[PDB]
């Protein structure tokens, strides 16, 4: 579906990550180093620009994301 550069649209924005097991928009692997993007996980569902379905994987993701508590590329509320 989406590519590695899709999330770049949401720089300093907030999206909603919908966890799925089949037909995701993005296969996502969570890392602690060398990500494609740094993401700040939100506790609020407010002000989400868009719903993106993500499947958590351990190999061959579409994007690698690093959870951070500050200075993220974008925000995400996990559903």
């Amino acid at each position: 579906g989406y590519g590695k550069g899709y999330l770049a649209m949401f720089k300093n924005k907030k999206v909603r990550f919908k966890v799925v097991n089949s037909f995701p928009d993005l296969k996502v692997q969570f890392v602690t180093s060398f990500p494609d993007y740094k993401v700040k996980i939100s506790n609020s569902s407010s002000f989400c620009e868009e719903t993106i379905k993500i499947q958590v994987v351990t190999s061959f993701p579409d994007v690698k994301l690093q959870k951070v508590t500050s200075f993220g590329d974008f925000e995400a509320y996990i559903d």
